[PDB]
């Protein structure tokens, strides 16, 4: 198997079978439309993949994701056919990375924002540095929060911190983020990318099946939300059909 | 639309498009059996008020709630049918708040109990001061704990904690509160007000579907656990006409600690 | 109602309508083919005694317990029919604690460890040690983690933590583990036994239907999760006739899957 | 007071039995204001302690034909038009369910579409053998987001659902009885009576206990409530596609879609 | 040994099947022992090692008559009698559900209430044609809830479940398997032979395999638990209604 | 896009934008090794075939399948890594029909057994013939019925019929399990397979996004059954250690 299917990720296999998933691109890595179908389809190959024991996912330099670029917004509020098949790899990025059994460790240095933030928290493990931006944003853009929260947040910070941040897209930094559960731990930033690499590096030579087992069980309390995950799904995709998102934009 | 049909709450659209919703009335604005379902049958027409963007309730003064009072207890304990339509609002209660889109934020001062703690805790977001008494209250007096916590309280600070402070009674502080995920803001007392009222101002002027259509989402976290809630509501109900909530009344009037077995 | 059919736990009944489960083995407090078919099967008849209000749970000494003795384990890996009443135990301790109305406190001093941490942390109100060690275990050993961790942690800690804990094995003290969630309280060791007796004390002396009904209505929320709890159950059962396991014992007796 | 329901004819018996009453042109279609009426009556009459169960039929030997052109019509056309729709489809579903006095449905002639929500989420069901049940989302090339996602698979088992729901073939009401989808079949001049018959005995009954039960099943449909919402959130997208103007025009012109 | 419930006739075969009949005054009526009995022998046969499947039945032409007169007054007229007959019908439903034993009923005339519950929970219902199937509660005047909100549904969907439990119309056992409710239909005189059978079969075969097919079943049930439970909560209040003992008394609300 | 890498199955695309998919083996197409992968494993493919707008899915001949296969079987009992190998595809198979949006017709005349009646029964739209014979089989070749029948059978059938049948393993003719719900349509054995096409083609022809999201928002009800499916998957290939499958195979 080889990753030249994916060819806006840059995949990396070490010898310890961790494979690097890399977001490397303009803006802070932000997220184009190959990105985006990418991040999706990615995950069920790597699981298929007998060579990977373990993923290590992060952005280049100092920055996880500044999430969806203008051309992939533009493109999901002026075209009803991209609209349907961004919504569906929304969908499935979701999907994929919950339905995969092979251990996922975030590196989250700066900003992880929209559709990087679903990969950054959907990951098995997340490592945040203590200023790492961790931003939904998506109701001061103006569209309904549809690409994971409602997926997980309740489930990782409670409702009442859920509903604050979502709602009001109150700025969260990565050592908040860990006193409210939703990342594993919160290190000095510039350790984030070696703690990471060190428990993708341990899980890539533990119990395999024990490992996979433990994650695939855990991961049905977010399948379980499925049915709730996809309401905000639908909302978001209508919401960009609406008023708000313009202003959002612009501003 | 206007809210002469729920006499027992204040009613005050700001210019902001903000109701605040006030609980006012004697003994830190208890609930009496007018106010138990104004509380209730409030909340769907709020939500259907084209003028309302977002939702601010408070208690009159530096207290959210004391609660039930001892009249509506009374007329629990006493009188089936009086029982069953308390129990009904109690139900609709959380129903109705949780299936309204409009997004509210509670502005918690002094002590929150019982009726008052379901509008406080349920409340999309809210703000408790450090000094705030957060009393679900049940178990103390004697009957299930059935008017909320059933339906949220695991998820907003994980089953541990839900069970020590729902089985034991122990007050819980609103700087405690926040700690452990039950409350979405703790605030010095004298900012909880203000800082509630700019959050509900900053909603009502956001993105209004995006922030009703995220809340909904969110909010099926609840209404998944409807049928677990509505156990809870039926044992509390039941336990009504047991013998222990007798005596946590009588304890109570009668200025002694309850004993029970 | 007489405990003599739990001949590998130690049951006290105090004044209070307390009763003390102490658990006390040789290795920390290890739990042998008796004692996991006591813990799994005592729930129901406590939960049916009139003379119990509420249960404290403990181990002996500085230890609540190591969890499955190696003999256990022997077991599991080596006989089919074995393994298959010991995963029932497993399923059933679980199952049992879940759906037993009365109170359950737990006293945790040093480590809570597999099978032991189960009942420290299925207890309604949770009582950790300061430097009390809990360790759910089985990733570590090369089985899946199918004993409890998937019917609760998500809802304890969240889900970052749960993993991060349940997939690494790294050791949780009962200080952090209270931070995060995992238990109700911590204090500091020397004051673990006596704050949970204290508040055992005070369920009984309470409400009971009231105590009983609001826990039992709480407990849906982990009687929901079954289905994925009895995955996790199999999985582990399973992983047991894997390689992996065989490797992870033999390291414990002398880690390199 | 009924008046806020002004395209509903409500009609309160002696023995406790509302009568609701679907009448308007082209065999009952529900226009703008009969699906925002539809939508928003059940809290109230659930609240109305003169009511003790509903009947809800149509005027004359038919339910409903569904949406009229023009309700479509704004569907396609009109982005807050479609969400005020959408707001109110969501709302018939919810407040149909969570409506605890007991309703039943006297289904004689089309029930379709928005008609058919109706007639199925009633408590009891009663079909006359010629009475034509039709889904008729996928034909008319949108979703079927307005009720079948919540109950078809507990009425008619999947393979049925799957069945009806994607082919969308014409449904009588003896094979509905048949296969689960309605309460009871009988003759199509004895819908009517055998309908009234049981709201009659029903509003004379013991409140609690029927309100009560028929609470405790409705759980089962609200457990499904985001599985629901999904569908209905799938409709509305689809109505934005290309489908949807070839499966108007095809209906309106009583011939055979070309997707 | 089953002596720790007097109120039932277990009988043991050489095939592994354990007998159970319901045998007492007003065809097979349940009193306060009886609702007790039922609800705890589960676990108990589930972990009898000489059982292999349960054949439960009542004696004589008649399944149960369900709760007797005494039983429902006692639930009625005091409180602490409530609960525990509450905890004993909630706990019949739970315990059935959890046995992973397989259980075949043999339906012979009526099966009401209480008497219904273990009739429909077996995992084979086998009933005659005649056989009177009554859930019985509206009519009583109380909420449906000793077992009906966890099954019904899943057996006969919701349009015939609603229709059957809010009007109390009576259900006789040929329409009953056309609908789904029960596994087979056979004439009355062939359904003791036709569920002994059924059980005989299941004693002799793979014990695991069928166990745990079952258990998996289950959880169908299992999940609307609950469910199940809000439908007893409501139940058991609308004992201390006015309608009951007019209900009681016959039938005019 | 590549049929190729599901080298024990016969992929056919009609003009008429359906996808054939042709179960032909040894054993009445029975289900060996390289099958039972390939039948988990194509449903995403195809779901991601812009070719494709519906499968007809059916055995060659006048069989459906007759389910795993002997070796099958043995490389089950007999090999840890192999059983896992095996479960995993047995779990997949109905994670992935049911996650497939695209609408599937099968067409089943003669035998459908276990790992065949799978794809038969989650079809979503199942045409049977009147003597076609479905079997669950796994309680009378003595493992848990853990492969498919948990997630659907209560939905399809209602509880009492799902455990008679899946209990003692009663055979179930397609004229009985249509009128008990089991199937869509019951035909005559020589029409089962113009039905299905017919269907299949209907299917294809119509609105894509109204049918695939109408599908998919009914599979809901199978996807909130997944841990239930995979308890009952779980206990089934444990109950492969078991003494009872060494006497259940011998005899078939």
């Amino acid at each position: 198997v080889d990753y030249h299917d994916f060819p806006s990720l840059r995949c990396e296999l070490g010898d310890d079978g961790v494979l690097t998933v890399v977001l490397d691109s303009p803006g802070l890595n932000s997220v184009g439309p190959q990105m985006h179908r990418d991040l999706a389809d990615i995950w069920p190959v790597i699981d298929r993949d007998p060579a990977v024991r373990a993923v290590l996912v992060r952005g280049e330099g100092k920055a996880f994701s500044s999430g969806g670029s203008f051309d992939l917004i533009d493109e999901t509020i002026g075209d009803y056919q991209g609209r349907i098949r961004i919504m569906r790899e929304a969908r499935d990025l979701v999907h994929n990375m919950i339905n995969c059994d092979t251990p996922v460790v975030s590196a989250i240095r700066g900003p992880a924002v929209g559709a990087g933030l679903v990969v950054a928290l959907l990951a098995d493990i997340s490592v945040a540095g203590r200023t790492a931006k961790l931003i939904d944003g998506h109701t001061k853009l103006g569209v309904a929060a549809g690409d994971h929260a409602a997926i997980c947040w309740p489930l990782l910070v409670g409702m009442a911190k859920a509903k604050y941040y979502l709602l009001t897209c109150e700025t969260l930094l990565g050592e908040e983020a860990e006193r409210i559960g939703l990342v594993s731990l919160c290190v000095d930033d510039d350790d984030v990318l070696s703690t990471a690499a060190g428990i993708a590096g341990k899980l890539a030579q533990g119990a395999q099946h024990a490992i996979q087992w433990t994650k695939r069980s855990l991961n049905h309390w977010y399948r379980m939300m499925g049915p709730t995950f996809e309401t905000s799904v639908g909302l978001e995709f209508l919401s960009f059909s609406g008023p708000d998102v313009q202003e959002g934009l612009a501003a």
